[PDB]
């Protein structure tokens, strides 16, 4: 659901998983991107 180069890059998503939702679309504001269905763009291939 979320392809990233590293897990550390998903550190920004810690604000999404938490009761805050400041950015809301952390998936995008976390380096990662929004995939359709387990279909990475290949940029990260993770």
């Amino acid at each position: 659901t979320t392809c990233c180069p590293s897990i550390v890059a998903r550190s920004n998503f810690n604000v999404c998983r938490l009761p805050g939702t400041s950015e809301a679309i952390c998936a995008t504001y976390t380096g990662c991107i929004i995939i359709p269905g387990a279909t990475c763009p290949g940029d990260y291939a993770n």
